[PDB]
């Protein structure tokens, strides 16, 4: 964006607005325009702007000034060409299989992907005769393997991963995957584009959920696709149709949200890997996960890839499901709820949150256990923070 | 809803809100919230919703309060079992889509469907499988054909229709497909649940495009989908993974929109009907398409299945591309854009505005032609209006 | 404002937006500037502007752009110089006085005027040594006789009153005011800028209360001011000092609800006055105050200077505080509750609602009753309005 | 508020919403109520609330639910008893003035008290025969001489002052005034309840301007009092008649900003004072003016009642008016306009700014200098930042 602005965190301010909105005012923030549609001064002007003459929205489905904004600066913080906004996380991972996988084509992700992703990929894209290989976040050979027997169309998986936070060697990943003409997507939540550059790395397209650390506020939903123009305008177009437009209230809602990224990110960065530590240490704890920690798989290729290990840290309970409810009825500062990345703390337990419609066994068939506890670190004081976590610890 | 409530307009004001909310308030309107997710005071009771003993939306992809109102709201409109809500009219058809018509399953529609429906039909459905009939909105006997020779497994069509507001005998082709199993969802987008009853007539699904009527002020976009349970439950499901949710702020623009809806639609529909009988006899227009006027295809359909014709009105002027064009640069109240239903008066050349990638050649292929304009009446006085169109005309 | 444009309706719709709004966008809304400041490029604009050569609001306590729209759109209704919009109408009322009044000087209001307004001119102007005589809003005597007594500064009253809608021949007391030196200054609330120019028939100034009939739809608060400019601005200046600023999102909430305010204002207005006298009629109705109906004191002059009565109709029930209790409690549709003018229809009783604090000896002082009943009429269906007050009579 | 939460951080944070919220629900955040009244259930109830046995706003001047919680919010914070929000800053301390000086009554203040408000008393307070007495920030002797002369009524101040940040022993200052008994009020905008605890000190009344740095990003406009009961709620009464009420949407714009405010002090704090050390030392800068240097007049007071010092710096470049602009025109991050403690950095000359309608001689008469430089440190990184300064100082 800008040569002055060198920090991330100067960035993720003035990105899209200090220079320039195409919305001219003499404010200082983006104003919000609760618009519809566009309209033209004469029909010459609209003609004009049908044959690529002219600039303009046109339709509210189709963009909207203040929302633009926040796709400039999301794109600069990324360091992407373009990057394109939908109404949720969710959405944006839908339309970019729907969109740049053909039918018949086949797709490779990890055992650790989101559920929600997984069922989409397992349930509606087989009907377009999709199929697609299921491997694990740290088995490169099969990642090889797989790139060899099949003809794979585009690698996805999320980076940490969900809710154990696996990493993949991005850059090694890549070369691979482009070695036979895949294409490699990351979903980069966890990580937020300040603490990795997946498109830096050689990721085609990197994805985020502002829903959680780019909004960080937890009152607003919202989709992001970040990559090289040939590619998310691809997506973009899909997107027209399928028409998961995203409010220009909510946009705005994020651009706020995002002038503190920065200063968010730093703060849970630590008192994560601080109480991570306390924890791994902590008797009553039997496993600790977190990229940061030494005795995390993928430590090594999480310390080389990354410059902070975000906020969310999981970990067992020395107990069963119900002592480890126990335990998280106990906190008093975090909220017992999904989602993560605001500045108020959040638990939960996947095994009862995310996955009480299966069995026990079907369950442990894919590493939850009603011991796993996932903390999503606020904002709040870490010694508040500590110790909350310890007197409700000490009841177990 | 109400028993002392027994008009529509009583209900689109208090439908959702008079008796009760579901989020208490001694406030007269519904109160915003802004939240991504929900919480639990105990992972008792997070057990107890999991296990259908308790109620919440648990995520912001699956709910709000400040939704479900307008949720309400619209389904007491239509006499639905149950409304859902999406971010765009597009969205609303696509999930429905996606989510009713199995992979190599049949569909049925007409040849004056909404352009961008339309292209997700021939170009993204096929890829499922997902074969359809493309039959004249007046033509019975090519349903009646269809629906033997084929497995039709929905009937889709909006009524009236865009641009010529053709419209659907909607209780006759309803009792033909049921007959043979096929579903029928109609697009009132152009009538509104106050014009016409879809679902009353016959109807399984009646959808709708928030962004035009039900807000009517040009500066939101909403999807709409009202019908039984049983059916709109399962277009829930695919709407909570392709993640198309509607944002708070937008449900409330519309809430709040609703509320003069009766009187919005009120006087639309008159000065409509008025203007296009002035239209028609006017020595510079070519043709007027209206269902209220006696020279329409179905006028005794639309005088038997709607009480208003709503205020969108389509006329071809004496002249040619560059003459017609002439005429709305010499208008001076609408605004030459797209959309239509707000206070605000629109005009467009549908033509330029939404064929202009075409040639004249493949347009007229399909009805469209540089004469054709589609004039959406505000809320403006009539007055004003006519003596502007007036003015305009006696230019050409 | 505009030429094309000569009814009012047209007028609250696109003054102020449809030939400009000096923040430019091809969006068919006003876009909602959230700022607290505003910069300037260079050190010599900054000058410029401070030296009278630019324009610019400087800071958000002076002015807003999507504000001005609203200043300039109910300038337009009133055909004032300028409008001046604040936090509340008590805002309005209050920096006006403060602003306009010098210290030790006299001001004539009615018996009738708003209590809070009433307790201000009690309590805080004499402070300043500001004297007031209290007059009858129909003693013309009086008016006549004070302004050759005491030097009156400025005479100050609504038209209609409440709740008891007296209404005063604002040409008449405009002249014999201005015949002294006076100022006079007309409080349009119950009125509109719809029902009757308080401008065009002498007033100086026309203040109003956007929480009512501008707003409509009951869920935001804000002042009205609409006078000369050389008048008005003087107001602004202390404005500008006590900071009663109005915020954005409001404006807009204003903005919108105006886009139909004469199709709200047409409907109340038919379904007060025909309710009016049904109820006058009825058995159960002791008294009936409307400026529509023949038994209103200055029903001559409503007739003269107004082209509408208003929504709001207050009556006396044949009981007791009791009893008339009863009734209100009996209604369906209106919500028990202070203000008016909104969507929604409202019921209270005076006594209770804003008398309850005195003696029943000190509530007749001044006409108010237990039996008195004040009913804002929303936008309901008549018929289901109608059914709902007759119904609740029949348990008396 | 919670004895588990001992740090501010956590408190700016979950402070009135964590334990309850008076407006229940699920929701992580407050909901946002946009209603211009309340109603009651029946007649009974209304007396109830009237004879204080149950509880309601009534009316929306009167109060607001998603108001409230920021009131409570930040009375946790300055561990007050009670606080009242308005519309904007100067809003609080006119009425605030208007309700606690009596008619005749004197006041004191020092003479770098904020230009507007130094109006107000300078210009209207007198109209009430209310006299001044105007001091110098340390000048403790005047005070005391003052506080013996005439009977002092209530003394005002803010600390740090504007621009050049001057400090006043807030303990001794209460000291001497209520010897005499006379009130303390302490303007802590520039200090933030993080840096200071004027109430904790010996104050009686402690205001901010939320429109600074408690919003924190330029897009909103409050005022803030906090104080004892008996007090705050004198002022809230005349606050009911005045009308200067926040708008809820504003009240949840400064709720959500205050979730970050120690993260936003914390980082201000820094780079003003790390800025403010570079700044003194460079060779163009002839004065800096910040707390926490150890040049500053009172920099023995503000190292003993503050634990941070802003992050407002200002200083005096070598230079003349127009040089002086030309190195503020030569910054490329901070945005030349009024207002500070936004992320977003600003800078101004005070002398143009706000002074320019006063003569060089005029000016300088109150220190203002074409020298002064007042810079708003933003949330930008700290060598950006730094980088920018520097670069801006070299073309001078
Ligand atoms: C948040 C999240 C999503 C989906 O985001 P929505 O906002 O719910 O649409 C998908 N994957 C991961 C890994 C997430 O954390
Ligand atoms: C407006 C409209 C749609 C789509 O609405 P969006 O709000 O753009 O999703 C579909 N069909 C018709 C007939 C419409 O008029
Ligand atoms: C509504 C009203 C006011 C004050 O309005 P606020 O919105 O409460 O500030 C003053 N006078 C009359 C006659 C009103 O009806
Ligand atoms: C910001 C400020 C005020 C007034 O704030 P407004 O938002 O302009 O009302 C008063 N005094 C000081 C010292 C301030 O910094
Ligand atoms: O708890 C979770 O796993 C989660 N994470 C992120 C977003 C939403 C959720 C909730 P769920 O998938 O159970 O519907
Ligand atoms: O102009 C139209 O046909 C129209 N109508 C309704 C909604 C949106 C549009 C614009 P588009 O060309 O992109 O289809
Ligand atoms: O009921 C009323 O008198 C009324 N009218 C208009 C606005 C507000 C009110 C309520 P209050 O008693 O507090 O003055
Ligand atoms: O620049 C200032 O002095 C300032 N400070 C705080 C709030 C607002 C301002 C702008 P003004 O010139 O009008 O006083």
């Amino acid at each position: 964006y800008a040569s002055f602005l060198n920090s991330d965190g100067s960035v993720a301010i003035h990105a899209g607005e200090r220079l320039g909105r195409g919305i001219v005012t003499d404010a200082i923030t983006t104003p919000v325009v609760n618009t519809s549609a566009y309209f033209f001064n004469k029909t010459s002007e609209l003609i004009d702007f049908k044959e690529k003459r002219r600039a303009s929205f046109e339709y509210g489905r189709y963009g909207n000034p203040t929302t633009v904004v926040l796709e400039e600066k999301i794109s600069a913080l990324e360091g992407a060409e373009s990057t394109l906004l939908m109404a949720s996380g969710m959405c944006a991972s839908t339309v970019m299989l729907l969109a740049l996988v053909p039918a018949g084509g086949h797709i490779v992700t990890t055992t650790d992907c989101y559920r929600k992703t997984r069922i989409f990929i397992e349930t509606i894209l087989p009907k377009m005769g999709i199929t697609a290989t299921v491997i694990d976040p740290a088995d490169v050979g099969a990642l090889e393997l797989a790139l060899n027997q099949k003809k794979v169309n585009l690698f996805f998986t999320e980076s940490p991963t969900n809710p154990f936070l696996r990493c993949v060697d991005i850059e090694l990943v890549s070369k691979l995957c482009h070695e036979k003409g895949a294409l490699v997507c990351i979903d980069g939540t966890f990580a937020t584009p300040l603490n990795q550059k997946a498109l830096a790395l050689g990721a085609d397209l990197v994805l985020h959920s502002a829903t959680k650390f780019l909004g960080g506020h937890n009152d607003v939903l919202a989709g992001c696709i970040s990559g090289p123009l040939k590619l998310v305008s691809e997506i973009r177009n899909l997107h027209h149709i399928l028409g998961g437009a995203l409010n220009p209230n909510a946009a705005y809602l994020i651009i706020r949200g995002m002038k503190t990224l920065h200063l968010r990110v730093q703060q849970q960065n630590s008192t994560a890997l601080r109480m991570a530590e306390i924890l791994e240490a902590h008797p009553k704890v039997r496993h600790v996960y977190y990229p940061g920690l030494q005795s995390h798989p993928e430590h090594h290729i999480a310390k080389k890839q990354m410059t902070g290990f975000g906020g969310a840290v999981s970990f067992e309970v020395d107990g069963d499901l119900l002592t480890t409810a126990k335990f998280v009825d106990a906190l008093k500062i975090p909220y017992i709820a999904p989602s993560f990345g605001g500045c108020e703390s959040i638990v939960d337990q996947p095994a009862i949150m995310s996955y009480w419609d299966l069995s026990q066994s079907d369950r442990a068939k894919y590493g939850i256990m009603d011991n796993l506890v996932r903390f999503s670190f606020g904002v709040e004081d870490f010694d508040d923070l500590k110790a909350d976590i310890l007197q409700a610890l000490d009841s177990i």
